[PDB]
């Protein structure tokens, strides 16, 4: 058929979390490094768009995990 399940609940944002870590099982050196990324925004030094810079760099072998994650995340032009 096709690999694919549509539907996310609200609280949908340790789910990308985990898959990272799971894609990045074998290789724990890239994990770390996105630990880190994200106490930068956690401690208001980088923004959205700030965020992302790192990351991209990061999963820059994995271009559908870069992509995943901005559509993913919860805030966007939707109500609110």
């Amino acid at each position: 058929g096709s690999s694919g399940s549509s539907g996310v609940h609200v609280e949908d944002a340790l789910t990308y979390l985990d898959q990272v870590k799971i894609r990045f099982g074998s290789d724990p050196a890239t994990y770390n490094g996105f630990l880190e990324i994200m106490k930068e925004f956690k401690s208001q030094s980088i923004d959205t768009p700030g965020v992302i810079r790192r990351v991209s760099q990061l999963f820059h072998e994995h271009p559908d995990l870069i992509v995943g994650f901005n559509a993913f995340l919860p805030s966007g032009p939707s109500s609110g």
